[PDB]
């Protein structure tokens, strides 16, 4: 089916040159499903930080691959359903680097929705799992895809700051090189990573530092 049926029309746009590849991704999942070999998000989630419009990014967080729990993942990256508890050990991570940082009360539920309207870009450079198995579909084709989502939005030389978390974030930085693109770089929010520096990072107001010294607008990151 046409990526207009997936995403929304400036991402559609955006990731045409990839298309294809999207197609083969469709099938690849079809043929786990075939073999029993289920995948986390559901099919309609996995494009979903997509779904949130191309020209409006300001921000891009860049993550693994989904939570592997069925239940948690939800297709933008870090969040879960508004009644899910208790939250993923890195959206709890997050939260506490987010009331360090802004001093914002802790948020009432994992759902970041808001961010993602705000022009935040909830991604993952792999942006399916399976249940119970980290990292098990790296290597299976989405990482061109999200490499074109990546340099998709710096070749449009708008303000923009990329925060990185975890193991990618070298490999993702080069993708970035761009007039008003910045990357910031951590170790990941996830259980036995946060405490190597993800914590005292304070991505969130280096973001909206680095956006206003373009003259962007920050990026409003209270959450209710
Ligand atoms: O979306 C997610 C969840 C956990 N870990 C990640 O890297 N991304
Ligand atoms: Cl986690």
């Amino acid at each position: 089916r046409p990526l207009s049926e997936l995403v929304e029309r400036g991402w559609a746009a955006a990731l045409e040159p990839v298309a294809d590849q999207v197609a083969h991704m469709g099938q690849f999942l079809r043929a786990e499903i075939a073999a029993g070999r289920r995948y986390l998000p559901a099919g309609s989630n996995v494009l979903r930080a997509f779904t949130f419009p191309f020209d409006n990014v300001r921000v891009l967080i860049v993550g693994q691959d989904p939570y592997p729990t069925p239940g948690h993942a939800v297709g933008l990256s870090f969040s879960v359903a508004p009644d899910v508890r208790p939250w993923p050990r890195s959206l709890a991570n997050i939260f506490d680097e987010y009331t360090a940082d802004l001093g914002y009360p802790l948020p009432s539920n994992g759902d970041l929705t808001p961010w993602a309207q705000r022009g935040v870009l909830l991604l993952n450079r792999v942006l399916t799992v399976r249940p119970s198995n980290p990292a098990s579909h790296r290597g299976k084709g989405w990482e061109a895809v999200t490499e074109c989502a990546i340099r998709a939005l710096a070749a449009r030389a708008a303000p923009l700051v990329a925060i990185l978390w975890g193991r990618d974030a070298s490999t993702l930085k080069p993708m970035l090189a761009a007039g008003n693109c910045v990357a910031i770089e951590s170790p990941h929010p996830s259980p036995l990573s946060a405490s190597r520096g993800f914590f005292g990072s304070r991505p969130f107001s280096r973001a909206n530092e680095l956006l206003v010294g373009m003259g962007a607008e920050p990026i409003d990151w209270r959450l209710p």
